[PDB]
């Protein structure tokens, strides 16, 4: 049921120039897809909003598109109150040596819990502070300061054949300046 | 409390004559049950017997304050479960199995996990859908709620939780009928 | 049009809180039939299924405009009949057989007698009885209509005339119930 | 030779929005067709100005069309002064459980006569009070608050092979915003 | 240790007239009696402040008497932390089809818990919102808009021979305009 | 359905003196009883509001009582449209040689009809013009200027065993200054 | 409108022959009703319950109890007296000539409106009780009749 | 806060069967108490001690003495009468129908506050005495009941 800010450092990414003062109107669409599962085995991935299968299915139809707000959720599962674990979230520019394992020796990386008859277990939001990266996603000239989510883990002791936790992550993007595509 | 975006449905207008004052009648009913088995419920207000018995008699029906309630039972205390949930327009190809693959997705558990033994209030910002419900025509921005829960690892015989829905509505333009 | 006297019934009052706006729902129904045989009907609104189906759902019920209708049929044109009639408080020991031995008594015929083939409107000046109908308590100044007609000299198989009653009422303080 | 108002209740029907302030001009055409016959046998019908064979033959050629005034006449016939009967008019939104038989236990339903050496027998107009329904007939988005006439009867004792009474009903509609149709 | 409002709807009940401006003085007496026990077996009752054995033992000696504030408490018992259960409170006018079982499909009905090693277990107050009913209890002319408490349950799995929870309910009444009675 | 004034002549009757300016309050009660039947045979009576069985049953309980308005109705019966007749109403002070037969050679006496396939047949009111008599009914000192209704008839040709017409007559009296009576 | 005052009196009930003990309500009380029906509303004013010794009495005397109580009130016709406003006397060779007995009905105890639009239950009720032991003659021992005036208005369609 | 007035009446004690003579205190008086417990403070207002002859009496009459005295006061139920404010009557064939007897309790003699925060001893006490010689029937000869109104306030946590 709560939010927790990832400490970040001012390093906005240099963007593309600009027209008159927003040549073409745009639209604000929201989105929320599935990041990754846990508990089935050692899970350690890294997603880039850039090549986010879902994400593009929406960016696809346009040339210009930037994000406005992006969240990082942690939905815990029914079980887990019995087979707890740990996650290592950390927001960072896809441009970096950071790797799931060291998701600690970075900066904002935080360690958690979820489960156990101790804690209470309730959603955990960790907002991506964009002032730390380049907000534009699809643009005329690809960048490398794209937001990429880290978070990793350690293999479980009692692997369930079902998830133990979701990393569903949502937000809002601004697709603009049309595309062409197929049909 | 679910997140949303400004998605108001546009409805027809009234001519300058005058309308019959309404009543603001309230309601609340059982939508679905949890703990028996894989429960993928989809429920749209525009068609819930319960509220209809309250629409049939009039012509102009409008919803006012609607809240979705979630309530556990002396069960979960021992063998919990997870439930998905979210308010959506009867149009979305939303399949309760994706209850969270769509913006505004809400997920939480209840049962043997410290303070999971509580009541959950999550309403719909009726500015996300069509305030109306039964007009001269039929809209589609009708609010249709949906939720889901895995096939319980260990089934019970009785529910582990309700999800009663409650509200109030302005009903006017009284239907001319057979007494 | 029946004659009357100022006979208003006193009813309880409302505390300074605020009441739920009402709806003004209308109605109209078959009260009794004529031509089959000696018909001595007594009918009180406070207990006519027809209007109840419209009171049950609320708590505060008040009548507004009530008219008593009399209507002949293609019958009378050939074998008439006489009918008595009058609006009275459910208290009077009025026996329809005395429909006219009590002030305000109305009597007229219809059928084979020049212009007897017409519709008769005679309403009740609800200032002769209790405006109310279903309150927190139960009054007796409830309007109870009554009429009568001799045992027809030559019976028919179908009615010679209706007497449908029509009206409208303010219904408020909506009953809290099981949806 | 006379009019008789059907008591009604304010419940105008919600219509379709609107353009600038009457995008396209229109025209006011009148009409008057045959409703139903009586006396030949038990007659009990229900007509909806909506699917009024005649009516459409005129609405057909347009997209937008609303009524302005609509009357309900009762022309009695030569006979009848000998084989009287009864009719049960009642105006109501085609959207309702009302059925010819109960044309009484409704609201405005009225009972009549016509015939007999008693009464005088002369036309009877019963104006449809539109404030009670939706006036628009053919529109971009069909409604269900259409005016539908009720009126019913009981079978006669002496069935004539010719009518005993007409229910000719007229009025005026405003067809506008063109159609396309065949030729 | 806490309060929880039952959502209600404005429908105050019509009372009896009045004298000069409080003909006779009165007094404010408080009260607090036992509602019902739980856990011994399937418990589902309905009490009406009207025929509340205790209550009258106090209203008895007067003609005029109205309530001022009325509470609905839920005292949990020592056990229960082991044999949890559920209650279905709901305040409503004794004039209604509401029955313990459906204490849900009503309006303000709420479901609870008490017990289990999860929750904390502490008193639960649920204030009767009088604006929803008739406050006068004993009056010259009996009413039917009396407050009646609902709340029901389901039979327990492990029936203890001792209670699992109290529904002690208190408040304050204003008895006035004397009676006569026996001695 | 109508009224018809009986021509009268100013001759109010001298009443009893008076107290302060209405010593005691009074009340206005209405009444309406059955006068006489017709058609069963030759009917010719004369009623005096004074000894009107019904009337007194109401005047009985008081010492002072005067009339305010008094009507004379003529309700025709179902039949009669076949066996017409004639009535001879006439209002006059019970103090007079007037007798049912000569109800014509008086003054206001009027002749009527009722029935026949010709006329329409509808109630007939004939208001008693009190300025013509003494309005006080029961008083400390009996008068003789009491209103007495006349009206008579001729025996019918086809005597029915049931009435052919009512002479129900109503009005309003003012009983005041209490009595004593039995219980 | 304005009401009018009206008097009345009626044999209440004979506490004389056998063990007499009963309750009388003014609302059902035939006499009264048969006098109020004409009006659609009536408030009671002055009211007294009287007591009358019969010629005999001095032979086989007795004692009767009286008491005024509202409609309800668990007044036990026997537990009478234990109720405030209850009294008792004997009869015969004991003050049977210094202006009757006479027991008054206080108004600020109950309520009037013998019959209005509703059906109040604060209407007066009278209680008595004897035991009529010794020798029960077939002739009364006492009257107990009731009297008073009563306001009433708002005319009301009736029989005639 | 404000109190309310309340009435009561109760069979005091039967000076009828055998030699009756006793003292009754209003403070212990069950009836009363069982009516005051609800409040934490009550001042008495109007109070009278009544006398009632029983049907019999006229057979084997008797005489009773009454007297009102504060808590203390060496009032000897027998030395009664010799105390100011004491009276005595006989019964039967001697005024048994001209409105009972009725003996009033003066207030400016004792004190009220039947039960306050303390335990005053100026509370009223009633005295009587007969001797019931001749033929002691097993049936009472007289009532002596007590009535009155009583103020009372300051609510007080109770049974329910």
């Amino acid at each position: 049921v709560v939010k927790v800010k990832q400490a970040s450092i001012p390093a906005p990414g240099s963007i593309l120039s600009q027209p008159n003062t927003e040549q073409s109107p745009a639209i604000v669409l929201p989105f929320q897809f599935e990041a990754t599962t846990f508990g089935t085995a050692e899970t350690a991935a890294q997603v880039s909003l850039q090549t986010a299968d879902p994400i593009t299915k929406l960016t696809a139809p346009y040339r210009h598109a930037q994000i406005v707000e992006c969240k990082a959720i942690l939905t815990p599962t029914d079980l887990a109150v019995s087979n707890p674990l740990t996650v290592y979230l950390a927001w960072v520019p896809a441009n970096s040596p950071a790797t799931p394992t060291q998701i600690l020796r970075v900066y904002g990386g935080q360690s958690f819990v979820l489960g156990g008859a101790i804690s209470a277990a309730k959603t955990i939001e960790v907002p991506l502070n964009l002032d730390s990266v380049n907000r534009m996603l699809k643009d005329s000239v690809t960048y490398t300061d794209t937001p990429k989510l880290l978070a990793y883990s350690r293999a479980p002791t009692n692997p369930s054949k079902i998830p133990t936790a979701s990393i569903q992550i949502s937000g809002r993007i601004r697709l603009s300046k049309p595309m062409l595509i197929a049909n």
